[PDB]
C-alpha cells in the first residue's frame, strides 16, 4: 500500500494539512473520525494501521477484545472544506487483529468482499451504482423522549403550518409550496435555491461531480445528481454527499437529514438506486430482450424481486423507513417493475440506450448503510442471474389500485411493513448472501441484534402519540 | 324484554323522579355510546320495538343506504346516572338487524350472549362467572398533537418523577413521590389517590356494582378496584359503568382518567387481569384434583385458550398500545404458560384455590379490549379446549423475564405476538373456534379486520414516531 | 384470632365503616397499604388473610412466588383522622405461604420474634422502648436527579435563607430563629405552634398518648414525647406518629420529613430511644450499681455499645444517616455513655427513679425501620446480659474535643462514617442477632443486598455538587 | 491517581473503568491493559484507573515507586484474566478472591497509610509529607462529602 503513500504525504504537504481525519463507517451507517495530528505521521503508520476502540459499536466489539486497526485506504482522500484548520479526509477499512483479515462485520469490507465476488464468478467485471439521497432542510428540530412525554417537531419556514405564523416582530413572506408542492416552483417560493447550489459546490469540492439540482416534491426537500461509480466508490460518495449537505445546512444555520419520512403527509426521501452490469466495456443490461434491456439484466432483476422482502432489511433499515413505503407518494408499496412508472418497485428509465441500460430501484432509503445496500442488492442480483430468476411480468398500471382485493387474489409479493417482518424474512432466505463468505454468518447475526435492539424493541415499546388520540377514552 | 319488566322499570322511574332514559350501547371498539330520551316521551311499545338510530356511523357496521337500526333496550343493571344534573337513568340496549330480523350479528354485546347461549346449548356448563381487574391511571392532564410535521403527547401528574422540581402553586413542591415502579402501596400523602379512589368505589356500588378491594398499583398515576365476579355479559357491562365511573369521577374532581395498556413508557402497563370459572349445575368444574386445586375440565380449558392465544390477543389485546405493555419486566406476559404464585405467566393459578373460589386468571388482556368481544373469545377458546381435549403443556415455575432469546426459540416456547397486526393475521389463520354455532360470524371477523386495520395499525405503521428522530434523524 | 374480630367487626359497625386500610411495613421501613370495601368483609377473611403480590418490595418475593397474605394483627386499629370516607388502619403481618410460617423477611414479624426471645430466655419479660421522633415541617422540596444535574432545596419560610426575600407582594414579617435557634423561641418566630399542637390532637386521635411537644434547635424542627410501649407496640406507634405529622403537614400546605439530615450546618432529625428491661413488676434497669442503675443495666448497654459499629446498620440505615453523626450538632459519633452528656452515644437522663430508669441511646434517626432498629438493640443488649459485657468507663466530658489525638491514642470505638462501614461490621458480626432465629441470615443477607443498591451504590455513583466546587477546576 | 472523591463515582462497572485489578492484552474491563501493537522499541502497559484529579507529580512519583517495589521484591502480578471484567457478579468477586479497587477515597487513603513504605524508600515521600496529605484530602474531600446532604437521599429518605 506504499504506492499511494508517498504520493498521499506529499498530497499533504502542498495542501498545508495539519490534520488527517481518519473516517471509517459503523454497521449502522455512521460516519465516524479520529484525527491525526500531521507532523505524527510516519509512512509506517499507514502500512500498521491506527489502533481504536471497536468495543464502543453495538455489533463490533465485547470489551474483553476491544483492540482493532483501522487500515487506511488512499483513495477519494480529499481536503476537508469546512475544518477551521486543513485536514485531510481519509476513508478506512478496520482490520481484525485476531484473526489478521480484514473485518467480516467492517460494512465497507463487506462492500469489497462483494465486488470482488463478482470479478470472481466471470459474470461482471464492474458493478456501477448511483444513488440519489433525497434530503430535507429544516431550520429547527425538537424531540423529547421521556416516561410521560414523546415528542417531535421539525421546522422549516417552507411548511404549511407557518402560513400564519410571525417571524421577525411579525412579518411573514408567503409564497409557500404547499403540502406536496415544491417541484419544482421557482424562488421565492423556492428558499433553498442558493442552499442547494452551494451544496454542489462543495460536492464537486471534495472529488463528486455532479449533475442536477432540484427541489423534490415534499415542502422542505431536495436531491444532486452524482455520477455513477463502483460498488464500493458509489457507496464512498454517499457517505462524503451527506456529510456535504448536513454540513452546510449547519454553516447557514439550518439541519438536514436523509431520514426516510420526517412529515406525515409528504413525500419521503429515497435513495434511488442506479445500477448496471459491465464487462469488457459492454454494458450487460443492455439488450433486446425487453424495452432495451438484457435477458441477463432481467435476470439480475428477477433475483433483486426474488429475495427482496428479505433485501429490505438491508436497504430499508429503521422502522421509519417503512413509514414510507405507504402508497400515494411515490413510494414502492409492491414488487413489479415498469417503464415509465413510479408507483412500481424497480423503474426502468426513459432513456435506456445501450451505454445507459439500467434499474432503479425506488425502494431503499438514506437510512440505510449505502456500504449493505448495494452489497446486498448485488448479491440478490447474482443470485437471479445463477438461477435465470424470472422476475414475473411488468405492471404498467397505477400499482397505488384495487388495494385489498386485487393484491390478495392475484397479485405479487409486496414490501414488508415493518422492519421486523424485514429482518424475518431475511433470516429466513441468507443463502444469497452467505457465498463467498460475503456476508459471514456472524455479520448476519450481529446485525439482527443491533438492529431488533436499536430500531424495532424501542418501537415496539414506546408508545405512540397517536394511541392517544384512539385509545386514551378506551 | 318481558312486560312483567317493562312495568316495574316505569315504575321505578316515576319514583326516582327520573326526566331522561340513557338508552346506552357499545359499538365494535368499545365505546359506550348514548341516547336520551325525554321521559314521558317514552311509550311501552318503544321498550319493544325498539329505538331507531344511525349505524352508519359506526365503522365495521352499516353502511349510509340501510342506515337505519334498531336499539334493543335490556331492563337488566339499568341505573340512575348519578352525574347528570337531570335525573337520568342508564338503560343497556343491543342492536337489532332489520335487514335480517336477527339481533345484530356485530353487536358485540349480542355477540356476548350469544357466546354464552352456546355453551349451555352444549351441554358442557350453565354459567361462565368472569371477574375483571381493569387497572387504570388517574393524570392531570394530556396534551396530544398528530400533524405534518409534529408528533406529540405528554401526560402529566402531580405524583411524577418528572415533577420532583417544579414549581406549582406559589412554586411549592409538597416532595413525598412513589418512584418510577413505586406506587405499590405507599401510604399517603405519596398517594394522593386515596380519596379519589374512596371516591370511585362510592359511586361504584352507586351504579349496582360490588367492589371488594382499593388500592394504589405499581405505576406512578396507577390504580384498581375489585369488582365481583360476573357472567358473561354481565361482567362486561360492569365493566363498561366502572370505566364510565372512574372517567368521570377523574373529572368531576378535575382531571383525566385513562384505561389504556401503556401511557408511561418505562413504568408498568395497564392491564385487564381476567378471573375465568364455568359453573353447571352449581359445581365449580374447574376445581379437582388433577392438578394445584383444578380439574381435568379447567386445565383442557386452558389449554384451549393457550393454543389460540395468538389469535385470541386480537380481541384483548386489540390496540397497538396493548403491545407496549407486552414487554418483559412490568408483570406482563411475553410467555404463554400458567404457574400458581407466577406474574412472570400469561395465566396465573391465584394461591387460595378453594373449591369454590377455583379458577385461573389470564393476566394478558387489557381495557383497550371490547370486553364484549374480549370475554366471548375467552370463553369461546376454552370450550373448544373442553370439545377437543386440548393439552396445555407443562407449567414453568420460573422467572420468565429471565429466559434469554436463545432460550425463547432454541426450547420452542410459545410468546405472545408483538404487534397487533401479527395478531390479526394469527387470528385470521385461526378463526374457527369462534365460528361455532355463528357466534362470531365471518361477516363480523372481517368487519373487525378492517376496522382494527384502518383505525390502529395504518395509522401507527404510518405515522413517524419520535424515537425515529433520535436513530434515524442524523443519518 | 377470632376473639377480635367480632368485636372489631363491631368497632367499624358504629364508625360507620366503609373501608378497611391493612397498612404493613417493608423493609425499608415505608408504610403500604391496601383498602377492602367494608360490606365485602367476612369473618373468615380474617382468618385466612389478604393476598397480595409481595414480589413488588425489594428484598422480599421474586415473581415466581409472587403471592403472599397479610395477617390482620387486631390491635391498635384507630379511624383514618384524614381520609374522606371512614376508613380503619389496621397493621398486618406478612405470612409466608411456602413455609406456612411468618415471614422471616418481615419486619414487623421480627419484631414479635424478638420480644419473644426475651421472654424465651427468662432476662426479662417485657421491653419498653420510648422514641422521640425529631422532624422537620418545610414548605416545598425540590429534587433533580438527572445525567448533568444533581440538585435539591428545601424551603421554610423560617429559613435563614428568606431573611430579604419577597412573599405576599413583597412582604416580609422577619423574626426569624437564626440557625440552630428554635429552641425554643416563643411566636412569631416559632411558626409552627398551632401545627405542633394539633399534630398532637390528632396523635391522640389515634391512641397515643402524648406528654411534651416542642420546637427543636434547627430552623424547621419539631419534636413530641409519646409514652414507652413494648418493642413492637413502640415500633407500631412510630408509623403512626410519622403518618399523622407528615399528613398534617399535607393537610395545612406543607410538607414533613423525618429525614436524618436535611440542612447541612443545622441540626439533624435523631429518633432518641428509650429503653428499659422489666420482670415482674420490678424495673431491671435500676439499681445501685451505677448513678441509679443496676449492673444488668450496664451489662445490656455493654452488649449494645459492642455490636454497635454493627449494630448501626440497622438504626443508621440511609447515607444521609451518617451525614448527621457529625460532632458539633447534639449527634453523637463516639460510643460511650455519660449522665447529662448530650456529646455521648448514650445518656442516662436526670429522672432515673427506680420506676424510670433507663437509656436513652441518641445514634439513631427515624431513617431507619423501628420494627428492625428496636429489635436489633435488643438482640445486642442481650448478648450483653448473656456475656455479662463490660461497657468501659463513663466518659463525662464535652466529647467533641481533641479529635484527631485523644481519638487514636487513647479512646474507644465511634460510629462508622459511612453507611457501607455499617454493613460491613454488620456482617462480620452476626450472631447476636441470629440466635433463636430472630434475624434468619437470608433476612440479613436480603437487607444487605437491598440496602447497597438502594442507598450506597446509588451514593456513591451520583456525582455530588460540592465536587464541582472542589475539582471542576482540577 | 484518583485523589477526589469523585474519582470513585466513576471506578463504577461498565464505563470502561476498571473496578478490577488484573491485566489483560485488549481489555478495557482491566485495570491495566496491554495495547495490541507491543514492539520492542513500544513495550508498555498502560494504567487505566488514574484520572487528572490526581496531582500528576505525585501521581506518577507513587506509580514509579510501586513498580520499583515490584521489581526489587520480585512481585508476582498473578494471573491474567481475558474476561469481561465487568460481567462477573458479586459472588463471582468474594468467592473467588479477585482484588477490586477501593470504593471511596477513605478507604483509598486508610490502605495507603496501612502500606507506605514502598514510598518511603529513600525518603522520597517523607512522612511529614504523607501525614500532611493524608490531613489535606480528609479535610477538602472527604469530610465536606460525607457531611453534606446529597439530593438523592431527598428522593431515598425524605419521604420516611
Amino acid at each position: 500500500s506504499e504506492s499511494k503513500i508517498k504520493e498521499f504525504f506529499e498530497f499533504c504537504k502542498e495542501n498545508e494539512v495539519e490534520f488527517v481525519d481518519f473516517r471509517f463507517s459503523d454497521i449502522k451507517g455512521t460516519w465516524n473520525h479520529i484525527a491525526y495530528s500531521f507532523g505524527a505521521l510516519t509512512h509506517g503508520m499507514l502500512k500498521e494501521g491506527i489502533p481504536f476502540d471497536a468495543s464502543c459499536f453495538k455489533g463490533w466489539q465485547g470489551i474483553e477484545h476491544s483492540d482493532m486497526i483501522l487500515t487506511p485506504d488512499l483513495v477519494r482522500y480529499f481536503i476537508d472544506p469546512f475544518s477551521a484548520d486543513v485536514s485531510v479526509v481519509v476513508f478506512c477499512d478496520v482490520y481484525d487483529v485476531y484473526k489478521n483479515q480484514p473485518y467480516e462485520k467492517c460494512p465497507r469490507s463487506i462492500a469489497k468482499k462483494a465486488l470482488q465476488h463478482l470479478k470472481d464468478s466471470g459474470l461482471g467485471d464492474v458493478a456501477y451504482f448511483g444513488a440519489e439521497n433525497e434530503f430535507f432542510i429544516f431550520d429547527s428540530i425538537k424531540i423529547k423522549d421521556a416516561s410521560n412525554s414523546q415528542y417531535y417537531e421539525v421546522d422549516s419556514e417552507e411548511g404549511e403550518w407557518n402560513r400564519d405564523r410571525s417571524f421577525e416582530n411579525g412579518v411573514n413572506f408567503g409564497h409557500r409550496p404547499g403540502k406536496q408542492g415544491g417541484y419544482m416552483p421557482v424562488p421565492p417560493t423556492d428558499t433553498m435555491m442558493d442552499i442547494r447550489t452551494e451544496i454542489v459546490k462543495v460536492l464537486n469540492q471534495v472529488g463528486l461531480e455532479t449533475f442536477v439540482v432540484h427541489h423534490e416534491v415534499a415542502q422542505a426537500q431536495g436531491e444532486v445528481g452524482v455520477k455513477f461509480g463502483d460498488l464500493v466508490e458509489a457507496a464512498d460518495n454517499v457517505q462524503k454527499l451527506k456529510y456535504v449537505v448536513k454540513m452546510v445546512a449547519h454553516l447557514n444555520g439550518k439541519t438536514a437529514t436523509f431520514m426516510p419520512k420526517p412529515l406525515y403527509g409528504d413525500n419521503g426521501s429515497g435513495m434511488h438506486t442506479h445500477v448496471s452490469v459491465w464487462k469488457n466495456n459492454e454494458n450487460l443490461f443492455s439488450g433486446e430482450t425487453y424495452k432495451g434491456l438484457s435477458e441477463f439484466a432481467l435476470h439480475f432483476l428477477g433475483g433483486v424481486l426474488r429475495h427482496a422482502r428479505g433485501l429490505a432489511a438491508f436497504t430499508n433499515a429503521s422502522t421509519n423507513s417503512y413509514k414510507r413505503l405507504i402508497p400515494g407518494y411515490e413510494a414502492p408499496s409492491i414488487l413489479t417493475y415498469s417503464a415509465n412508472n413510479r408507483s412500481a418497485s424497480v423503474r426502468i428509465p426513459y432513456g435506456i440506450s445501450k451505454n445507459s441500460a439500467r434499474f432503479e430501484f425506488r425502494f431503499p432509503d438514506s437510512s440505510s448503510n449505502p456500504y449493505l445496500a448495494f452489497a446486498a442488492i448485488l448479491m440478490a442480483g447474482m443470485d437471479g442471474v445463477k438461477n435465470k430468476i424470472d422476475p414475473g411480468e411488468a405492471m404498467d398500471i397505477n400499482l397505488f389500485k384495487l388495494t385489498l382485493d386485487e393484491i390478495r387474489e392475484k397479485g405479487i409479493k409486496q414490501m414488508p411493513h415493518t422492519l421486523r417482518r424485514s429482518l424475518e424474512e431475511m433470516l429466513a432466505d441468507k443463502q444469497y448472501l452467505k457465498e463467498s463468505q460475503v456476508f459471514s454468518e456472524e455479520f448476519i447475526q450481529a446485525y439482527q441484534s443491533l438492529k431488533f435492539n436499536a430500531e424495532v424493541f424501542p418501537w415496539e415499546s414506546k408508545p405512540h402519540p397517536f394511541e392517544f388520540i384512539t385509545t386514551y377514552s378506551c
